[PDB]
């Protein structure tokens, strides 16, 4: 059903990330990065429907995480200024990817959960 | 040095000073025996636990005190302790070293193995 | 409804981490660890079940995660024997646990969800 | 030396060799400048990037070449790089050392900024 998935949670709270921005590019013949889908995390710190089976093909994907916004707007003083995942989508069967944000002020950790 | 532990702590972005750390070994009755203890310096490192002589193969515990830690900080953390358990030495000595990140509700460890 | 959750996702293979022996204990008034719930990890990763609201009292609880089996049977050499998550549960209002678990051969990260 | 990068490999439990990085500046025109770039060594360690002269304020993006470490060892991971992005110096020259932790589909990084 939904291809591309995006979770954040707070290490510092121990909590989901709420009202997260994320932005996805794709790369383009021309090797620039053009916007594909964006939205914000739920109160589960979850984001979904950020695309379908039909428009998600094969290609790179940058999906930036708004981290630092995130923080200042919780008074704390972060080191990054945006997460960035990128990697290729590839059509290998059938593939779902939900992407794995785990936040902490001067560091963070990204997972890819890629099932069939 | 065969056995050493650095910790970060990932709220600061600095290394985490003064962090108490405990090792045990399994001994021949299955409990956890005392082996050996310091705390961590200003460079978030604790050198010096034991020495090749002593570090002989086993079932090793490292138990960081990352509670107390957070405690002096002043933040009330999710974890008592952060625990790494593993079998050291059992193809010959090796050099270990744990390296520890710390959030109030989250670490991450790994090991770093060399002959 | 379900107070204590453990979720395991395998970061060689990018996928959940399925047929994880899990055993939780509680500590006794004597500090020993007593035996409280077990089970595996789901085809998803996932362990629910495990206890009960009316089970799940305050106390230091150990949730250990049988990490060198899963990966034995994998046929990859791992260094730890088993991760632990020790963590006190406390009466704050309305609280559900969730341990997430990243797991790689020489590296393991644990974090906590704690949600009202 | 204010710019180093630390990379560690999680599935051998050593450091990782000879991973290539590639340090980019934000120029006015908004456009990603080269700035320095180098390989790991022996020890997961890279220094000399960049001198205390050069090292202005700026953002800065750290790009470390996962895919290629990966590829050279039989392994498909999942990302293509790891990308670092932080503001640099904005309240005076400060060390920055990146440690990265690396697994076929998951990193992470921490910061350990000293003054």
């Amino acid at each position: 059903k939904c291809p591309l998935m995006v979770w954040v949670l707070d290490a510092v709270r121990g909590s989901p990330a709420i009202n997260v921005a994320v932005h996805v590019f794709r790369k383009a013949a021309d090797d620039t990065w053009e916007p594909f889908a964006s939205g914000k995390t739920s109160e589960s710190g979850e984001l979904h429907g950020l695309t379908t089976e039909e428009e998600f093909v094969e290609g790179i994907y940058k999906v930036e995480i708004d981290t630092k916004s995130y923080w200042k707007a919780l008074g704390i003083s972060p080191f990054h200024e945006h997460a960035e995942v990128v990697f290729t989508a590839n059509d290998s069967g059938p593939r779902r990817y939900t992407i794995a944000a785990l936040l902490s002020p001067y560091s963070y950790s990204t997972t890819a959960v890629v099932t069939n």
